DNA sequence: TATACAATGTATCTTGTTTG
DNA sequence: ACAAACAAGATACATTGTAT
């Protein structure tokens, strides 16, 4: 799940949801509203995928 | 922009704007905002990429 | 036909505050 | 005071219905 997958690649890279959230331009909250499955497809999914290294698909259909 | 590319890659493909929200799983509405630059980030966009057979940088940046 | 316009609803974003 | 969450008010996007 996009939460799970998010939250699971961030603890890894051994960052905290504001840091991320930096390195996405985004906030942390907004950060925390994906983590906490509060949203499902944000505006900065594409951003996020490449802070994390994976792909947009793998992200959204854990693939 | 992605408006603009959306359109091209979907001219060339003959598709129309309807038939086009249909791959992609959403509305002609849908696709004529995004074609007419009345959205920037549609939420579709990873599927969308995928009934235009390209990438979703491409898309996006047209880089 | 095929595309566009318009309003209303809903997702997501923002900023402030909050609890661990 | 550090890090993760809750919550109200705001905008961007979606949906529906209609019209060029």
């Amino acid at each position: 799940s996009i939460s799970s997958r998010v939250k699971s690649k961030r603890i890894q890279l051994g960052l905290n949801q504001a840091e991320l959230a930096q390195k996405v331009g985004t906030t942390q909250q907004s950060i925390e509203q994906l983590e906490n499955g509060k949203t499902k497809r944000p505006r900065f999914l594409p951003e996020l995928a490449s802070a994390l290294g994976v792909s947009v698909d793998w992200l959204l259909n854990g693939t």
